[PDB]
């Protein structure tokens, strides 16, 4: 969060630029896709391209009419981007990305559902850099990108083997019932009443101080359905929510 702020921070730390037209815009992307899509070609160059795709956003790419069409052939580079073995390309990856959703907001769907899971694979990673990296890219994303399809991408790895994992998936679902409005939700009301009921149980304390987060602001957008939600657990959970 601190964290967070930093990649903002980073957002406009480019180079600025000027986009002359569309034409120009177009292969402007498509030489930036041939630079990220081979992990032989310099790092240095990689981690530059991934921020010139910032410097295009700073100078309104996004209100050029087949933006939308250039971005998404971008999926493979960002993947390839977001597996680097350096951790200054992955960084970069992960602010831009962030970048992308905060500026796009809603038409960032398609890109942010192409690359969620392989942020999430970061997530895990005991070099601090490379954790912290992909949670913040899902955090901006949670915050800016309200795409009901997200919804499972993010509950599906609160059953984690890691321990790190569930935790972040818990403050990913905190995070996204106090973002996301309540018509955002009415789709996985289930998955999401599922999730929360699982974490309450989670055998990690702090996995269980999220979740018990997530239960409030789940009953805040869906009352009938987590008092329910409360009224299948044993005494003792329902006393920790009360609590």
């Amino acid at each position: 969060a601190v964290d967070e702020e930093d990649f903002i921070k980073a957002f406009d730390d480019v180079p600025v630029v000027q986009i002359y037209s569309s034409r120009d815009l177009e292969e402007s992307i498509n030489k930036i896709r041939e630079i990220l899509s081979d992990d032989k070609h310099d790092w240095e160059q990689r981690v530059n391209a991934l921020k010139k795709i910032r410097s295009l956003l700073l100078a309104g790419a996004a209100e050029y009419d087949n933006f939308f069409q250039h971005l998404r052939l971008l999926d493979g580079a960002f993947k390839l981007s977001a597996k680097d073995l350096r951790s200054q390309v992955v960084r970069e990856a992960c602010i831009t990305l962030g970048h992308l959703s905060s500026v796009l907001g809603n038409k960032f769907d398609h890109g942010a559902e192409a690359i969620m899971p392989t942020i999430f694979n970061l997530i895990p990673n005991s070099a601090k850099i490379m954790a912290t990296s992909g949670v913040v890219a899902v955090r901006l994303i949670i915050r800016h990108t309200h795409i009901p399809r997200l919804i499972p991408v993010i509950t599906s790895n609160c059953t984690s083997k890691s321990v790190a994992v569930r935790r972040r998936c818990f403050e990913f679902l905190d995070l996204l019932l106090q973002e996301w409005q309540t018509h955002s939700l009415e789709r996985h009301i289930s998955v999401l009443a599922e999730t929360i009921k699982k974490g309450i149980h989670d055998a990690d304390s702090e996995a269980r101080i999220e979740a018990r987060k997530c239960y409030w602001g789940f009953h805040s957008h869906f009352s009938r359905e987590a008092e329910h939600l409360y009224h299948t657990l044993e005494s003792s959970y329902q006393k920790a929510l009360q609590s």
